Order: structure tokens, then sequence, then C-alpha cells
RNA sequence: GGGCUUCACGGAUGAAGCCC
RNA sequence: GGGCUUCACGGAUGAAGCCC
């Protein structure tokens, strides 16, 4: 695993066409904004699993 | 983009292969934990033009 | 503008509630 | 466990400083 600390505000990357930006604290939540095309998926831990039903 | 807002210790996944755990936050930054397989890359905005010079 | 909580298979720098 | 800040091209559940 890749562990980083950003700065809200900021952006991370992966492979060559996905971003992963942080707009910022939410109390015990956080804001994440996952940017990828729609040739990829992205979902949550609680809705991914909610699929096999 | 996919914005979500998650509580520490949650997750997010992306292109299936890609597991992105929040785990935490530290005042005006945040504690990302990005788990993909080295077959990929992964890098902060900050150092991804870094490597363009 | 700030603090906390809740909703959201949602692709949007998402949404709603409480307090100052 | 809680609050604030700083250092990290680093694949590691990264690091350091101040306070309870």
């Amino acid at each position: 695993m890749l562990i980083l600390t950003r700065k809200v505000g900021e952006s991370i990357n992966i492979g060559d066409d996905i971003t992963i930006t942080i707009l910022g604290v939410s109390g015990q939540q956080v804001r994440i904004g996952i940017n990828a095309p729609k040739d990829v998926a992205v979902h949550r831990e609680e809705i991914y699993q909610r699929i096999q039903a």
C-alpha cells in the first residue's frame, strides 16, 4: 500500500488517467473526489458488496 | 468526478483491482491508503509534475 | 464563516438535519 | 482518543514537532 498524507484542496493520481482529489474534512467524515473515466468503475465498500444481493 | 463523504476507517474501490481506504484526518491534512498492484502507478499531484523535470 | 451528525450504486468539487 | 502545524516520488497502515 502507498500511504500518503494529502493536504485538503490538493490531489493524488493513479495509472495515467485517474485523480483522487480531497475536498476537505467533514468532522469524523472526509469528502474525497474520485475522478476516473467511465471506462472503469468506482464504488464504496458498503455498496460494492450490495451488488451480489 | 464522483464525490463521496466517507468516515475514518471506511474505504472506496476502483477498477475492481484498487482499494482506497481513509486511514484518518489530521487537521488541514488527511491520510489515505492507495492499494493498487505494482502493475500500475500512483503519485501525488505535487510530484507527478516533478517527474516531468 | 466555524463545529457536529445523518442520507447518498452517487460519476456531481453530491445532498439533508442541528447549533453559534 | 482529541486539537494544531511541519517534513515525505513514498508502494510503508509514511515520518517529525507542540498540547491534554
